[PDB]
């Protein structure tokens, strides 16, 4: 009940502390890392870079980030472990799959994508034995047939494991009612999901009435804006407000390294987010205490709401 | 200069032997091997199977293969090293890219896919020190406008390096001509090039004026028709011969021993539809050559110069 995985072993939910629930060390796509490392200029250079940051992020005060990088993000969690323990700060890895599923995914079954989400949650990623400790899903606005297959594969492995389900939307087109509407046919009690990219929009009782429901929402695209983002951050205080502080999760959405997108686009987003994944911390926090925010609300969705998220629960 | 790379090392090209110019031994994803072996039974499983087929196939006379399984085909060279040397077949891996390109790859340039084939070919492939030996690269249709990139990045590795093409066509929409518009538009040798999955169609027109301006022709899907006969295909190999374009043919199985991009269950479709897998080239296409009238000579050219004189780098 009380243990997490992470790449560096299980750890006890009191350890995982501050926690950015929605990161990335590398947006990137399956095998595409190990055989063109020098797209980052090398995989050296793109693993101290993580440390660098990881350890800014740290200094600012985060102990724990999840990395939300499927199979299809080219997640590489022998690269997470390495800039873990080297800057010391605990990641949790995911299982699940984003929006570029190869064919050999895109053909898979419901039962079959079930297994292999059960094998990296209870056996390990690849020969690593390192477990995922959430379930990342990526929906169009409108649920295709292979994603909506996803999501019952995501809810089938979050009951029985009791790992979460995090995931990719599109907020202005109130993605998460789609999701939560598959993922609630299956049996899965909605505290254990999270509808994210939700600060990408207005509609407060789009926000408002997932939270009702017992979502998590996830503001973790704020500093993204920055290329205003204190109107984003002011969702945040729009919950609280209406009184569901238990039920918001705050994130960067940053990496270190992207070749899933057009190139060169990684210095733009550095040069408009110098502070990469300390932006919450430095930034956002005293903004939100500045507002009136009592210290002790923050820490409830910068610590306690993510301990309540991660720790698996049959529940 | 007369190397070829496969992926136990260089050898030359007396060395090659009977070759099968278009082959897999895993039909995947990238990363997919890595991340799910069960889908296959196991690695341990997928790899021995594949070394019993291969053994196969040498006792057939096979001496090499050309796996060309791209990265998004899930090409692992790991795998293909250790079924190599536990058959004691050479197997050339291919650089290029197929019909399934990740985000990662389909947002890049021309010049960007350049210098990854050109990785692949001159440095290694990850971090094994395994070349490439042969680019690979699919199109559907008009080629798509990432297709006709790939294309004019696969021109520019073998023209910097002398390694061959060989393509993925739609034989029924003729693709090989725009394929060969496109690799002639960047000053590409003809004979540098192989159009494959050829024998789809009865346009026999079609195949002779490719290999009328020096194309090699991939007659490599024969055994798929055995679940058109097979045999009907194989004609097309003795009417290729009795235009005099001999040198122009290269033939294969297009066959693997696990397959995760399809449907589950297709690889025992495959197996019980063509039980002699590799070996169905040597032990049926042969004979039934030999039978229709084709001298020794000729079938030692198709199946062991023409691979050879294709492979072999060259830059004239
Ligand atoms: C990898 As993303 C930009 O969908 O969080
Ligand atoms: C079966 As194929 C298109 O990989 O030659
Ligand atoms: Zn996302
Ligand atoms: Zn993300
Ligand atoms: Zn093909
Ligand atoms: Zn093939």
């Amino acid at each position: 009940g009380d243990r997490i995985n992470t790449v560096r072993g299980p750890i006890t939910i009191s350890e995982a502390g501050f926690t950015l629930t929605h990161e990335h060390i590398c947006g990137s796509s399956a095998g595409f890392l190990r055989a063109w490392p020098e797209f980052f200029g090398s995989r050296k250079a793109l693993a101290e870079k993580a440390v660098r940051g990881l350890r800014r992020a740290r200094a600012a005060g985060v102990r724990t980030i999840v990395d939300v990088s499927t199979f299809d993000l080219g997640r590489d969690v022998s690269l997470l472990a390495e800039v873990s323990r080297a800057a010391d700060v605990h990641i949790v890895a995911a299982t699940g799959l984003w929006l570029d599923p190869p064919l050999s995914m895109r053909l898979r079954s419901v039962e079959e994508l079930t297994q292999f989400f059960l094998r990296e949650i209870q056996y390990g990623i690849e020969d690593t034995g390192i477990r995922a400790g959430i379930i990342k899903v990526a929906t169009t606005g409108k649920v295709t047939p292979f994603q909506e297959l996803v999501l019952r594969a995501a809810a089938r492995a979050s009951l029985a494991t009791g790992v979460p389900v995090t995931t990719h939307t599109a907020a202005s087109q109130r993605g998460g009612e789609q999701q939560a509407a598959i993922l609630e046919s299956e049996g899965l009690s909605p505290s254990r999901v999270c509808i994210g990219h939700s600060d990408a929009t207005d509609d407060l009782s789009y926000l408002t009435a997932l939270a009702a429901r017992g979502y998590l929402i996830g503001l973790d695209r704020i500093p993204h804006s920055a290329i205003s983002w204190q109107t984003r951050a002011l969702l945040i205080k729009a919950l609280i407000d209406q009184g569901y502080t238990k039920q918001i999760l705050v994130s960067n959405d940053w990496l270190f390294g992207i070749s899933s997108y057009v190139t060169n686009i990684m210095d733009v987003m550095d040069s408009g987010n110098p502070d990469g994944m300390a932006f919450i911390p430095l930034r956002v926090i005293p903004f939100l205490r500045e507002k009136g925010i009592p210290q002790e609300t923050l820490a409830g969705i910068t610590v306690t709401n993510p301990a309540r998220f991660l720790s698996p629960t049959l529940r």
